[PDB]
């Protein structure tokens, strides 16, 4: 039950961003683009792509 919306802005929010906190499970809502873009935040992990590689 209750339903909640991108706590950024009033879209449906297509991903829920489960979040533990000390065990407590927070669940947030967030649009894709908001995700990928908190997810971007983070900086890249473990990503390659070729700049001069051939
Ligand atoms: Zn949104």
């Amino acid at each position: 039950m209750a339903r909640k919306q991108c706590q950024v802005c009033g879209q449906p929010a297509t991903v829920r961003v489960e979040a533990n906190l000390n065990g407590r499970h927070s669940t947030m809502l967030l649009c894709d683009d908001h995700y990928r873009q908190l997810v971007r935040q983070q900086k890249r992990t473990v990503w390659s792509h070729p700049q001069f590689e051939k």
